[PDB]
């Protein structure tokens, strides 16, 4: 079938913000022909970001988290991605031999919608179209906003990329990084 | 693919304060492992049909909760805010007057959105079963209202979808009429 | 195949805000049965909005953009739409400009979800449900917000319409109108 590429709904820790498996990234990608429908949430279970305190840790580095998914020409997740390979595969509809996927180019962000940028800016080429910008809410609390920026194909060192950038502006005291669910879509490569 | 909905223009089908005082337009479409949803709420009778927070300034006068409660078969339970008058599958090639096993495919996943026990465990998310954003009353940018959609957090039901609307501004003669809000969630199967 | 109607993912200039072909609208509409899944972004490549300066150009008309898509009873784009029809077509295995489509009623916003309003507004009839109201971010920068209002079927002289209204409040100084990607959905006519 191959219409869902995901972490499953409840992965074990599968993401390295600071240390291996310090966080759980839940990511579902569903193919609806020419668009991928996504939903992402991030829970930090260990380390400074599992109990944010920006009085104790007041630097810019203490107020953001970047999760990078890097893919090769076959749409396979590359080593060096923030998310590890423990939970990343097609949803199975039958229980016959389980193998890592070899091809998911149909799940990749379009290279023509979201080309790689060169650093001489030109007014003819968008700098925004490959970004989705909004807020998520830590603990699902309205008074704990966190900006999310999802960027497509902006990593120079991979064929495709999906990057989730989380940055908060408020000084949080003893707040676990735990983002409310964020729904999004993008144009598929094929 | 398959759609469970109120239709696009239900008659009043919701009880905020009194029977059929409001119209909830709710469309759920199954797309693989996800449900794609859109919701809007119009209050046609009662205090919330003409919000006036000078006359009604209490906290209870500045929020609306719409609860959809479902049983183990994905059937809408009577105590839901929305009544069963407009809640059925979109007419296909074939017709059918009841939902049951097919309804569980529209329910929010219990694995994605598990119930929480006593004092919460820091290894289990509190946030992932919530979508938090803004809608705009009358579709007017200067009339924001927070929306929080919560999945499966109602203790006495197998599944739930709850739409919480809460505003901070003091609205004067503003009908509760929310701009359309799009969302998605992980399906039970 | 007839599940995606789009601008192509990388359109040449296709929009007249002020002058012919001053802007590139990227718009993808994908049919998922009863709902259309959309994503929109707008880059202005010529004219004042290609380098917004609201100190130089301080008036209300200098702080908003309207893109109108007007459709006939067949779902075909009408003359007087902001966008050109040449590259507005179904996605197929043919990636080149081709014969215009004849019918796309299945992509049109529902007349029952989004009826035209009669002059006496009525508390029984929603004024909001045919609108999606949010923010997009110029250049993908959280400090450059822009309101977006998408309105369905509100243009009096057309069978269907999708209108994208962009309006900003900040005094931008030398900021290209370049909107971050905005994801939305609406109820299909059939």
């Amino acid at each position: 079938d191959k219409l869902t590429l995901w972490t499953t709904p409840d992965p074990s820790p599968n993401c390295k913000i600071i240390e291996d498996k310090d966080s759980k990234l839940t990511l579902i990608l569903t193919k609806c022909g020419s668009q991928i429908l996504g939903s992402v949430s991030l829970l930090v279970v260990k380390g400074k970001f599992s109990n944010i305190n920006n009085t104790t840790n007041p630097n810019e580095a203490d107020k953001q988290i970047t999760v990078k998914l890097l893919f090769d020409a076959n749409g396979v997740l590359k080593q060096g991605s923030t998310m590890d390979s423990s939970y990343w595969n097609y949803r199975s509809d039958n229980s016959n031999l389980s193998q890592p996927y070899k091809k998911a180019v149909g799940f990749m962000p379009s290279k023509t919608a979201y080309p790689k940028q060169t650093k001489p800016t030109n007014k003819e080429i968008s700098q925004a179209k490959n970004k989705i910008v909004s807020n998520v809410y830590l603990g699902g609390k309205i008074d704990q906003p966190c900006v999310i920026i999802i960027s497509f194909n902006e990593e120079a060192d991979s064929d495709y990329s999906i990057v989730f950038y989380f940055k908060w502006y408020k000084t949080y005291e003893n707040v676990q990084f735990d983002s409310s669910s964020f729904n999004f879509s993008y144009i598929a490569q094929e």
